[PDB]
């Protein structure tokens, strides 16, 4: 089964992608499944998301941890709310880079983008 490990917030780098703390060491991370561009906006939401948090996690899928330029590869949660999902659901992101085996929220999130669709937000509107 997946989990939640704790890491530290070093820097917010865009929509995607951020600096972390992980076990005493700082790297950088990506979120898995999915795509920010409303580039600007993206940029701003997960700033504002991970920044204002009191505790992120770090959850790794059941396959690769990082990618080909040494980044983690994870879902992230700032106060237990996944950060992928919040950013799809906002249409501030798309569902991307499906690579099996990290898909274990793809569904979710895939329902969540349907949903951001449905509403015509952002992306979508
Ligand atoms: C999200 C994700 C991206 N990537 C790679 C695909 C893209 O490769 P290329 O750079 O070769 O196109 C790149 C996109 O990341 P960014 O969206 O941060 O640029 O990171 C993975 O290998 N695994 C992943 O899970
Ligand atoms: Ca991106």
């Amino acid at each position: 089964k997946l989990h939640k490990e704790p890491a530290t917030l070093i820097k917010a780098i865009d929509g995607d992608t951020m600096k972390l703390m992980y076990k005493g060491q700082p790297m950088t991370f990506r979120l898995l499944l999915v795509d920010t561009p409303y580039g600007p906006e993206a940029s701003a939401f997960f700033k504002k998301m991970v920044e204002n948090a009191k505790k992120i996690e770090v959850e790794f899928d059941k396959g690769q941890r990082t990618d080909k330029y040494g980044r983690g590869l994870a879902y992230i949660y700032a106060d237990g709310k996944m950060v992928n999902e919040a950013l799809v659901r906002q249409g501030l992101a798309k569902v991307a880079y499906v690579y099996k085996p990290n898909n274990t929220h793809e569904q979710h999130l895939r329902k969540s983008e349907a949903q951001a669709k449905k509403e015509k937000l952002n992306i979508w509107s």
